[PDB]
């Protein structure tokens, strides 16, 4: 649970290959691969394939957007099929990360 500087870890919880999960994954991954390339690390958790992991993180809905790192974990719930919401939410989260500096270095 050690906070990371600059690079943040975003986890997407999906269920199989449903249109909602496919849409959400394409939207989040593409935005992170181009819009936030090199800034965020994307992690995808398949709740149906590994329900044990889903239960461990108490995932009762899919897809679910959550920033596991840096802590606290940011859970974002809404229409992720819309690229604007994914982009806007990622942008706001990134600003928070940039604001937090390890040291002034002066």
């Amino acid at each position: 649970m050690a906070p990371l500087r600059k690079t943040a870890v975003l986890k997407l919880y999906v269920a199989g290959n449903t249109p909602n999960s496919v849409r959400a994954l394409k939207t989040l991954a593409n935005i992170l691969e181009k819009e936030f390339k090199g800034v965020y690390a994307l992690k995808v958790i398949d709740v149906l394939k590994n329900p044990q992991l889903a239960e461990e993180d108490k995932i009762l809905a899919t897809p679910t957007l959550a920033k596991v790192l840096p802590p606290p974990v940011r859970r974002i719930i809404g229409d992720l099929s819309n690229r604007e919401k994914v982009l806007i939410a990622l942008r706001l989260l990134a600003e928070e990360i940039g604001d937090y500096k390890d040291d002034d270095d002066k």
